[PDB]
């Protein structure tokens, strides 16, 4: 299962994929590269789409 993150950081951005089994899984380590870069930021997920959106 392929779930994408955009990152619209303030000094990173970027499209990631990941291979997971739930989106609990993926959200997971995404917001755990999030906190690794340094982005805190506002968090958005759609479902049909498999897409976290996280904006600084
Ligand atoms: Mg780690
Ligand atoms: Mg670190």
């Amino acid at each position: 299962m392929t779930y994408k993150l955009i990152l619209n950081g303030k000094t990173h951005k970027g499209v990631l994929t990941i291979e997971a089994v739930d989106a609990a899984t993926a959200e997971k380590h995404f917001k755990q590269h999030a906190n690794d870069l340094g982005v805190d930021g506002e968090w958005t997920y759609d479902d049909a789409t498999k897409t976290f959106t996280v904006t600084e």
